[PDB]
């Protein structure tokens, strides 16, 4: 069957791990543990495709892993994740999308730009502005919530539809 290396990536705390562990284990992380470096594997069916999803959860907290870019080198697809709620975050992203296409060596990478927590009202990030972020990027803008799930099955997926055109 069909692998699809997923690597999840961005700011420390914006919720990588649990959108991570909503998806593959149906359940809400609250509290926050610094990630170093994790990895899940599932087989799930996508239109009609049974795949395996092998999904490298990153650290976003600048200490890990001086090389984390060693790990994120077999990653075929990337969900570049920020907080809607936390405007730096944001303005992180481009940082990390510098960086895959340094570790992929190619401007034509497989991602998926990623507002989560967006059951939060505290809202710095507006969707518009990530849309045009992601349009400039020629990538989709969905947002999501680890929390209530929202969005998480469809961050996902889309990642992989987005593999698939590649
Ligand atoms: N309300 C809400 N809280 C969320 C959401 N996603 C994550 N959180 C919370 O945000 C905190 C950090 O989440 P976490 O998944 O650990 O973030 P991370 O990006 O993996 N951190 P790191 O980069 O350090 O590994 C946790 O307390 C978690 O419960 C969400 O969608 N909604
Ligand atoms: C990463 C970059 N791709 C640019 C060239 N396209 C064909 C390669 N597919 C696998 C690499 N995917
Ligand atoms: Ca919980
Ligand atoms: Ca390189
Ligand atoms: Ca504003
Ligand atoms: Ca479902
Ligand atoms: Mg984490
Ligand atoms: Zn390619």
């Amino acid at each position: 069957m069909t692998e699809y290396k997923l690597v999840v990536v961005g700011a420390g705390g914006v919720g990588k791990s649990a959108l991570t562990i909503q998806l593959i284990q149906n359940h809400f992380v609250d509290e926050y543990d610094p990630t170093i470096e994790d990895s899940y594997r599932k087989q799930v069916v996508i239109d009609g495709e049974t795949c395996l999803l092998d999904i490298l959860d990153t650290a976003g907290q600048e200490e890990y892993s001086a090389m984390r870019d060693q790990y994120m080198r077999t990653g075929e697809g990337f969900l570049c994740v920020f907080a809607i709620n936390n405007t730096k975050s944001f303005e992180d992203i481009h940082q990390y999308r510098e960086q895959i296409k340094r570790v992929k060596d190619s401007d034509d990478v497989p991602m998926v730009l990623v507002g989560n927590k967006c059951d939060l009202a505290a809202r710095t990030v507006e969707s518009r502005q990530a849309q045009d972020l992601a349009r400039s990027y020629g990538i989709p803008y969905i947002e999501t919530s680890a929390k209530t799930r929202q969005g998480v099955e469809d961050a996902f997926y889309t990642l992989v539809r987005e593999i698939r055109q590649h």
